[PDB]
Formats: C-alpha cells, sequence, structure tokens
C-alpha cells in the first residue's frame, strides 16, 4: 500500500502512568502503558489532539520531535507546557505538507522518523523520565509513501534496549519477504551505532532509494546519539534468506554487554534455520 | 536576495588577541576580538587574502576548513605556515565552483558550511588555542543559493557553547518570517547533539531542500563531533509562531549541566507569549 | 577508467593467523598476513566464495557488511558458522545490482564501501579479534563506477591505525592529478572524527557528486562509529598543489594521542614542498 493525504483531525488520550515495576509510561489507556510508548502514526496534513492526564506525583510533559507545535504544546518548564500531577493537558500536534513559498522557495514537510518523550521529569530536560521510559515512536507518512506490513520500534535508551534488562532482546519477528519498518531512536548519555545482520538500508528520509539516481549511501550501520530518530524499511531475508538475523550495537562494550536482538525471519513454512 | 557569482578579490585583517584570561579571539580590528570570531562570508570563485597579526606572546595560525589553500596557508608547524609571536602573515584562501573535468568527471564546488580555527596554539593541533577560543564560521555560497534575514553561529566547544559560562545562552532573536540562517561548529573532546525546539532543516549542504525530489532526511536533530560544520536557514516561527524556542544539546547531562540557549521568536509586535 | 557490470564468480582463500606479538591477522598468503587485512574488490553482482583456514587454537570466523550472505555464512557462534581451530570454511558472499522490484519499488544495490571482522574470537561479537586486528577492506562498484589509481586504507580501530604505534603513520604517497581512493573503516570502543586536509568529498555513497543537481554537503569532516564504513576519491591536490597534507583523527586528544598521518602529493618532477 502507499500512505494518503492528511488533514484529518485525531483525538488521542495519553495517560502517564507508573509500570507495575516502577517505571514510567506512556499509555493509550489508564492500566496499559507500554515501554515505548503507543506509535502514533500521522500522514502529512493530520492534526492530533491529545489530552494528556498525568497520574504521576511529579509534574511529567508530553514533548515531540519535528511535527508543528506552538509554544503552549512545548512540555516544557519554560513556557508552561507540562502537566500538574494528577492533571490534565490537551496537546495540539500539527503537520504540514511539502510546498513552495511566497518567494518561490520549498517548504519542507513533517515527513518523517520522529518521537515524542518527557521533557520535565526529575529535571527540566526529562532526564529522569527519559531514563524511566516515558518516550514513543511518531511516524508522519508523505502521500504516497510506501507502506509496511509491520513497524517495530528499537530504542536504545542509554546502555539498554527498549528499558528491558540486559540480552533482553527484544526479538522481531518476521517471515520472508515482509515489508518490515524499523523505527530506530536513541536517548540517554551515550552514543551508539546501530548494526543488521543480512540486511541494508539507504541512508535518506525514508530509507528506501527513488530509482536509479538516488545518491544516497546505503548503509547496514549507522552511528547515533541521544534523540536521532530514523527508520527505514526491510523486505525480510531478501537475497539473504530466512534465518536468525542479530542486530545490534556494534560499539563493541555495549554489544558484550548484551545489547544486542533477534530479527527471526521465518521461511514461509514459519520454520527457522536451527539455532542457539 | 541570492547570491551571485564570484570571483571578487578580497582582503581582510584578522588579529589574534587575549581578551578575558583563558580566551583568545580573532577580531577584524585591535581590541575588537570576540568568541567566535567574525563570518567570513565568501561567494564561490572568491578569493581571500587574510593579514593576520599575532598579538600574543606564543606563535599563533590560521587554518580553515572546505576552501582551497596552498600548503604555504595551511595553518601549521608542519608546513611552517604559523606566525611568529608580535609578527605578521598573509594567508590565502582560493575558491571554485563546480565543472566538468577533462576526463568529464564532476568536480564540486568549495560552497558549503566552513570554519577556521588555530592550529598552532597550546598544541600542533591547536587543543590549546581552539579551546581558549580561536575559531570561527567561513561561509562560502554557490550562485542562486538564498541570503539569510541573518546569521547566527552556535558553536559548540566542549561543554561550553560559544565559550559562554553554563546556562549564558547565547540567546538569538528574530521576528516571525525573517529567514534565520545559522552555522553549527563543534570543537574539542565531546559528540553532541544538536536540537531545536518548533523548527527543522533538511540534511544536506544547504541544510534546504532543492525542491520535491530532494531525498534528504528532514531533522531536527543532528549527532555531531569535533569540527563538525553545518549549516541551515529556517523561516522564524514558520508553521509553529512566536516564542521562546529552545536550542540545546540532546545528551542529557550536557542540556542539565547548561547546554542550552533560546531562538527568541518575537511577534511583529515585539511580542513573546509569556515564559 | 569505469568498472564494468558484474556477475563472475570468484574463488579466494584466506588464512587467520597470530602475528608478531600477540596479533591476528587475515592474508592471501600464508604467513605474511597483514593489519588490516587484504583488499576484496567486487562488481555488483559478483559472487565470491572464500575459502577460511583457521591457524589460531581458538575459534575464528569471517564477518561481512552489506554484502548478501546466507545465515551459513553468517560468521556467527549462534548461527553456527565459526571456524574450528585448525579448520577450514568456506563463505559466500553475493552481490547485486539495484533494480526494480516485484512491486515496482526500488531495491538497493549492493555497491559501497564495507568491511568484513571477526565476529568470534575473544567474545560472541569478536571483540578481542577485532582488537587484534582481524579486519579489512571490501569495495564493491556499480558498473560505471569510476576506478581510482590506487586505493588506501585507513582504519580507525580504537586509538590506533591500523594497529600501528601511535605517530608512527602510516604516510600515503601520490603524484598530483593522481585519483587516489580512501576506505575508511572505524572499530573499537570509540568515535572520532575523520579529517583531511587541503581535501574535500562528498557524503554518499562514491564520495563524489553525481552532477550539478546532487544535494549532498560536500566536506572534509566526518564523525564516526565502530563498524561505520565510508570511501571516498580525491585528485591529489587538485586546486591545492603539491605538498605533505595531514589526515588525522580531529578529536583534541586523539589528535595529541597520535592519530595523525600524512599523504604526501608529489609534483611530476617527484619533488615534494618540504616538512
Ligand atoms: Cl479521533
Ligand atoms: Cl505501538
Ligand atoms: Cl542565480
Ligand atoms: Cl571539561
Ligand atoms: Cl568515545
Ligand atoms: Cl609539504
Ligand atoms: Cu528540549
Ligand atoms: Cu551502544
Ligand atoms: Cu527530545
Ligand atoms: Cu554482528
Ligand atoms: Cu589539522
Ligand atoms: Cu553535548
Ligand atoms: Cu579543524
Ligand atoms: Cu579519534
Ligand atoms: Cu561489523
Amino acid at each position: 500500500r502507499t500512505a494518503p493525504a492528511g488533514g484529518e483531525v485525531r483525538h488521542l488520550k495519553l495517560y502517564i502512568e507508573k509500570l507495575a515495576d516502577g517505571q514510567l509510561g506512556y499509555g493509550f489507556e489508564k492500566g496499559r502503558a507500554t515501554i515505548p510508548g503507543p506509535l502514533i502514526e500521522l500522514n502529512e496534513g493530520d492534526t492530533a489532539h491529545i489530552e494528556v492526564e498525568n497520574t504521576l506525583d511529579v509534574p511529567a510533559s508530553l514533548h515531540v520531535h519535528g511535527l508543528d507545535y506552538e509554544i503552549t504544546s512545548d512540555g516544557t518548564k519554560l513556557n508552561r507546557s507540562d502537566v500538574e500531577p494528577g492533571g490534565t493537558r490537551t496537546y495540539t500536534w500539527r503537520t504540514h505538507a511539502p510546498g513552495r513559498r511566497a518567494d518561490g522557495t520549498w517548504r519542507a514537510g513533517s515527513a518523517g522518523y520522529w518521537h515524542y518523550h518527557d521533557h520535565v521529569v526529575g529535571t527540566e530536560h526529562g532526564t529522569g523520565g527519559i531514563r524511566k521510559g516515558l518516550y514513543g515512536p511518531v511516524v508522519v507518512r508523505r502521500k504516497g509513501d510506501v507502506l509496511p506490513d509491520a513497524t517495530h520500534t528499537i530504542v536504545f535508551n542509554d546502555m539498554l534496549i527498549n528499558n528491558q534488562p540486559a540480552h533482553s532482546g527484544p526479538n522481531f519477528e518476521a517471515t520472508v519477504g515482509d515489508r518490515v519498518e524499523f523505527v530506530m531512536i536513541t536517548h540517554g548519555e551515550y552514543y551508539h551505532t546501530f548494526h543488521m545482520h543480512g540486511h541494508r538500508w539507504a541512508d535518506n528520509r525514508t530509507g528506501l532509494l527513488t530509482g536509479p539516481d538516488d545518491p544516497s549511501q546505503v548503509i547496514d550501520n549507522k552511528i547515533v546519539g541521544p534523540a536521532d530518530s530514523f527508520g527505514f524499511q526491510v523486505i525480510a531475508g531478501e537475497g539473504v534468506g530466512a534465518g536468525a538475523w542479530m542486530y545490534h550495537c556494534h560499539v563493541q562494550s555495549h554489544s558484550d554487554m548484551g545489547m544486542v536482538g533477534l530479527f527471526l525471519v521465518k521461511k514461509k513454512d514459519g520454520t527457522i534455520p536451527g539455532h542457539e
């Protein structure tokens, strides 16, 4: 499939909750909060009204990367955009399509791989909040953008993936030939380098090449640092066939200390070449 | 407006001098130096002759990124390009437009977001000199490149912004609809992530999509290490509006430790919604 | 001169062996294996069968970036691709050209600057093998790609360039007007920024602008991290003349610690400006 034009206006509830293990999360539902928070997909031109209810005991906020929002939706202590504890506040994210300005210049669309995260917990930059798991993927499609069969989010949050314990995964699961979207986010103090076995992508907006004239580098290794966001797609097993395809931070310490996961690509039999 | 064709020759005089302690600037007039140094603005094809007088009591130099210079302008003790204390030397920067070679291959233009820094003070790679603030923005335009209303230079130097103490800014002030050009330069030991609230830019030469077919990633956040140089223009408050829009390093401790500042975008009447 | 279309089948023999002190390397020749390991060049579509012979007494393997390889050629302990001590094993790399997919999307080719390295020695991720010098360049070319006169590989491995001691270089040699290719691979714990004096390139697959309409920023400085891989081509001293043009890591304490070397560009004379 390809994505349609936007303009639709969505109403979402987002709850800021303490998880059973004392972590923090966004969720569409009271008690259902996940780390990472839920995926939010918009099409260019869409508008999202998110009413945030903060159940914590500390002021918490909602900040987004790359979408259009006014100073009142900033999510910051600075701009008085945060949510006092047991409070609720509606955030408004806006999105626009590429086009020409009055002078003739080209205006860049909102489309890309983005993320939302808390800006007020533990410090005025959300250091406490980010550490404890308040973050999530935001994806903005452009009219005509190829769409996946699945999206998977991997956040390198300091030394952990998705605030999972070391050597935890996650593993993701696909069958040969599915189109698989990967959204990569990074947080904390450290730089990483993201690697995937048996697959490669294009370093550009969509991780997909236009046609024969796209100069973009093809790479299976991309260095990243806190709050970077990118994504790409893959045809699973393309040319490499089924199996367990490792993905990991390539900083050698981080890898040995367990920032690793598995991309389990299955034969159409739903069978996988025998692994460890 | 837009950048015209280059080829004009320029003469400029740079002084290397101490200001406060732990700080050494470049400046166009004696006593007038700053951190960062003056912006040098060229069009592709222009030549820069820069007269440099070293008022420091140790050797200092001029070394530039991306522009053409011969070995004699290198800026290094290696190539004996340094400036003796109290002395003077004239550097040369050439610049060229893109074009076909004889073999028919494409030779790239000089244009881009570049910078100069001292290569000999405190070490042979200018460790001492860079730390104390000898660095500056160099911007070379391609004919047809858009010109900004204002240009602002944001340098991340180790843990400080433009060698300003934590939480001291700098702030940057514009008005909605202004085309504000930023040039971002990193120096020192550490990588960073430069981020800005409410705005975005292309990841490419000019930081501006050439049109609908530009594949470049649109981004509000970029990893950068020492000597990295990039630039872009935004329409101030475009799609977002008046407000005091943070920029900062996104490394968690970095932003908490005071690498923070404001792009302060006013209304047409001077209004910033209260903060 | 330009690369042709691929599709050949290749057979290459690689020896993992222990070098003079505690050091490990890949080699074509039994006994003279080098750090970094031998350059492997391919045209898009080339199929390469590589026999590996492991002369060490711990397991060891071969793992490549970007090329098509099946799970049995992974080079890992979990996918059961590691080579027992004394044993030999054949790894298959495969390559393909770009073209319209079944769904009419454009499938990316394999062309680019890649590397191989060890995924087994000392850890599941080969930290010890990589540290000890098991790593080396791969270059996959597209039909039409411009060929160089010479190819140099610079590897940043932790704090050492190509496993040489600090301040030992390597230095590379060229005549003005040479078309010189540099492959740059990074490994270890650290990030660097690769700087080159008097020479600039384009950030993209080949390092060279495909024409006037390639938006890619032009750079002399690029931040990199473990397993990152790129490469480019310059014309020796184009616009800047002969001389000794430093290259180095521009992380300031890394410069000082000796990640530094020379691009020595001679006149057709054979003469070089002094340094
Ligand atoms: Cl709705
Ligand atoms: Cl989700
Ligand atoms: Cl023009
Ligand atoms: Cl410090
Ligand atoms: Cl590091
Ligand atoms: Cl020289
Ligand atoms: Cu912020
Ligand atoms: Cu890591
Ligand atoms: Cu953020
Ligand atoms: Cu791996
Ligand atoms: Cu240098
Ligand atoms: Cu920082
Ligand atoms: Cu420099
Ligand atoms: Cu370094
Ligand atoms: Cu690798």
